Order: C-alpha cells, then structure tokens, then sequence
C-alpha cells in the first residue's frame, strides 16, 4: 500500500471522528512511517507540496539564520506574517528589527543555551552544536539512543516570532540505514503535514549523505492532529485522489560537510502532483 | 481487545524482526494508547509492577527534588546504582555528593533553564516551571497547542547522573477529557516500559485531578523500542500469559494543588498480576 494512505486515513478519520473545537476538528496522538530507501523521497502528491520552500528553508536552518529577510531574497515568504516590525511590537518585542524571528529553529539547532541578543549577533561557539553533535554521534556511536536534536527551548519559546511545531526529532541507526522520527506538537493536516514530511524527509537525505549511510525511514509523530473546518470541502475533494507514485531525490555531488549543500545540489525525478 | 496486548503485540514484533546490534534486540518508532477512562489504570498484569516505586518516585518528581537519599528513605532503590559516590566521580562529577543525581527530571520539570548547583540549593522561582505551567494552562486555555513539559535540555544532560529516557510530554484537552502523550526515546521492553506507562498515566490522573477534567489517554511514542538478548527466554515466558483486567485508581480526598499529593491518597483496587520474571543485568 502506498505510504501516502497513511496521510490520507487519518485526515478521513479526523473529519469522521475528531473533536470539533471552536475552527478545528482534531485528534490526539498519531503516528506514520514513510520510506526514504532506494531513492524515494515522500513528497506527497494527492495535492502539489512546496518543494523549494522545504527545501530552501531547511538550507536556513542548516546555517543557523534567524533572518527572515535571507529567504525573502530567494522568493521564500513562509516566515513573512511573523517577521514585520509591526508583528513583532505586538508581541512586546520593540528594539527588534524587522526580519528577526527571535531564538527560532536555526539557533537552537546550532546553538541551544546560548543568550539570544539578535540576528546579527556572532554566536560562534555558543550554546551546544546539536545538529552537528548528532552528525558526530552517527558517525561515531550509531547505536547509541540519544541521538537527538530539540528545538522546544523552554527559556527561549516566548522570545521567538511563533512556537516551534517541530519539538525534537531523534535518529537511529541499522542495516547500512539512517531513520529519524518527528514529534510534532500540533499538525494542520491539510497544509502543514505535507510540507513537514518533506522538511524532516530531506534533513535524513543529508545527514545520511554525509554519515555515508543510506536513509532509512521517517517516523512522524503527532499530538494534536487537526484539520480547519473551511478546508472539509477541499479534503473530501483530494480524498478521492489516487496518490501517484513517489519521486526520486538524488544527491548530485559528494557533499562532505552538513554545511556545504546547495539547492542545486538536490536531484529531483518524477514529481507528478495532482492539479 | 486489552490494551495491555499492544505491549505484549510489540515484544513478539521486536523479537521476531528486530535488529540485531550486551546485545539488543531494537525497532526504531512505536505508538501505544492506553485508555485512563472510568477509574481504569493501566498497571501491566503480565508481570508485577513496582506500584509503590511508581507513586513514590513521580511524588519525588512533583517535589523537584534530585537527591536519591529521599527515595531510598522510602526504601525505593530505582535511582541507586547512579547516584553512589564511586558512580559519580567516574562520570566526571567529583564535587558531587551522596545521592546527588544532578539536574534530572525533578528539577527540569519545576525549574527548567535555572543553573544548577547541588540537591540541596534552594531554586524557589529560578527557571520555568513547566508543571505549574501546564496546569495553568489546562485551567485558563485548554485547546492550546503548547501544554507540553520537556525533561530534555541539552545544556543539562551531561551534568546529568543519565540521561532522560522521557524526553518530553504533551497534554490535550476535549470533552472535559485529559490526555497526555509521552515521547520515550529509548524503552526497555522488558522491565521499563510497563513501570514508565504507570509513571505517566499516574502524572494524567493527578492532573486531571487538580484541575477537575476526567483521565481520557495515556499515548506512549517509543524512539529505539529494544530487548536485552539476554532477556528472550524470560520474555517468551511473558508472552504466553494473558492480560487479566486492570486495576481502578481512585483519589481519596479532594487534592487542591498538584504538589499537595501524598502516596496514601491514592487507591489502588484490584491489581491481580502475574508474578514477577527475573531480567537482571
Ligand atoms: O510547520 C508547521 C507550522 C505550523 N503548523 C500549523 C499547526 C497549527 O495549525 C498552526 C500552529 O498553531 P499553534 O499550534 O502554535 O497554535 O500551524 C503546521 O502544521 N506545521
Ligand atoms: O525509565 C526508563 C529508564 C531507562 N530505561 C531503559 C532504556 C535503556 O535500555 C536503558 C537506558 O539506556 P540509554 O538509552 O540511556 O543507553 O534503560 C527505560 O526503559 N525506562
């Protein structure tokens, strides 16, 4: 069965089943499992994903940025509503300066603990490297069990532009394969699912790639899974969708480091998304 | 079918088709619910669970304490073999006292972010205190997306006498119902996970206690779900048994804060188990 049915059965049990909050209608606590191995890569196809936009912002978290204006210069709005001057004087945040997202993904990926003071501010050094110790401990330990990476801060949550959906994610290692499982606090099923897949999908790829193994799986966890009760009609439409078979990625070039891939270094075949 | 067989379910999935890597026997990614509803707690019966333990060291975890001694007092041993001097001074903490675990669960679910010194510092209003918060926030703003608790703080981890199995937890609310999922990143199959649904279905009942919703699930996320090889006799012992009923869990009295609970509070009735399987080290 195509791993997309996963996506699929739950939203049809979500708006079958779910609770109706005041609009939402959810569910609590789920859980998929997409296979990255022989270079399928789960880009959901019932409806067209954003695929530069994962892509390109994954790119920006790798850097560490918390500067909304560097993925704004490559037509990549998705942090827009939440990086104005007036978004963020609503918040309480006033010496802030419009593009700063606060202590967001990139900073705590790489520099988890360390003071945050602005997007500008050089935090080399500070705070703990997670994406780089879990890229030492694949290498080095692949059975060890806490290899982990956690963007859910709790000192720094009320700095940032928007709570991360994405709490932690932890990578395991066997048979030549590298897998990662997501949890994911609070999952828009219609909008935000897809897209997440493909983020969490391709951080695997690269940390494979450049561990020198395979990817594996992707586990995706959920907590509260919800569907918006304006989007029903359009879901009811894409249930009755047949998901087409998954695309390929390839990765062009041996990328030594974490920090050296490029957009164009990603080979994408065969993405053939419904209307 | 009896929750219980979802854990029984995963036992016989790991031993037959896990892998192979003291020797473990692992898959990557498992999810359990066990229902909290009318009075039900889910103490496994396949083997009997250290209920007491269970009470006792989640009561130490509400008091944000990290010292070993008070559960030792109690006679409960869990955190023993980690908190000894000799233990200690060979994970590189030589300042460290008797007993002195470092800033593991207790401290990271009361005082989150605060700088930690010994067991015995008073941390009165340093760092987050996510339990409060997320009965707060239960109170004030139920259908928040944000009710979580997290015992992973990767500053604190290598001051730590382990690191945290449970890693985070969330909790969500609907129709006058709590629940909480638990994201464990590494169970023991064996004797962890029954003692670690306890612990968190306990923490669900005692929430929903204080903030007057009634238990709905207890979802249990594993990262590395594993056997120890040494274990597969003693578990294919434990898979030929049948789940009997689970126990009730009542509150005795009307608690009003979460850190007001006392061991006798609670009511235990009907624990019937298998007896206990012997998987040492
Ligand atoms: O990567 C993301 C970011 C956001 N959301 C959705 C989930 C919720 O619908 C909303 C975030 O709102 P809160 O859970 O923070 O309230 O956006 C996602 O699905 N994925
Ligand atoms: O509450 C707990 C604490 C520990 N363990 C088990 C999981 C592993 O077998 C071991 C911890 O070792 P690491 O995952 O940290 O290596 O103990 C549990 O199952 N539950």
């Amino acid at each position: 069965r195509h791993d997309e049915y996963q996506y699929l059965d739950l939203i049809r049990q979500i708006m079958r089943t779910g609770n109706r909050k005041g609009g939402t209608i959810s569910m609590f606590g789920a859980q998929m499992r997409y296979s990255l191995r022989d270079g399928i890569f789960p880009l959901l196809t019932t409806k067209r994903v954003f695929w530069r936009g994962v892509a390109e912002e994954l790119l920006w978290f790798v850097r560490g940025s918390t500067n909304a204006k560097e993925l704004q210069e490559k037509d990549i709005h998705i942090w827009d509503g939440n990086s104005s001057k007036e978004f963020l004087n609503k918040m309480g945040f006033h010496d802030r300066e419009e593009g700063d997202l606060g202590p967001v993904y990139g900073f705590q990926w790489r520099h988890f603990g360390a003071p945050y003071a602005d997007m500008h501010t050089d935090y080399t050094g500070q705070g703990v490297d997670q994406l780089q110790q879990v890229i030492d401990t694949i290498k080095n330990n692949p059975d060890d069990r806490r290899i982990i990476m956690c963007a859910w801060n709790p000192v720094d949550v009320p700095k940032m532009a928007l709570p991360p959906c994405h709490c932690l994610c932890q990578f395991y290692v066997a048979n030549g394969e590298l897998s990662c499982q997501l949890y994911q606090r609070s999952a828009d099923m219609g909008l935000g699912v897809p897209f997440n897949i493909a983020s969490y999908a391709l951080l695997t790829y690269m940390i494979a790639h450049v561990t020198d193994l395979k990817p594996g799986d992707f586990v995706h966890t959920l907590g509260d899974a919800h569907v918006y009760s304006n989007h029903c009609e359009a879901l009811e439409e894409q249930l009755k969708r047949e998901p087409r078979p998954f695309p390929s990625l390839k990765i062009k070039r041996k990328v030594e480091n974490i920090s050296d891939f490029k957009f164009e270094d990603f080979e994408l075949d065969g993405y053939k998304p419904h209307p």
